[PDB]
């Protein structure tokens, strides 16, 4: 419940991947 | 200058703050 009710991640281009806070 | 052209952020809930990768 740290990331599900807030929309917060993060996508490193560096790396092509996007992951939740 | 990276984050100009891919809007990659990061909201910490925690500190109530966000900005670009």
């Amino acid at each position: 419940g740290s990331k599900k009710p807030v929309p917060i991640i993060y996508c490193n281009r560096r790396t092509g991947k996007c992951q939740r806070m």
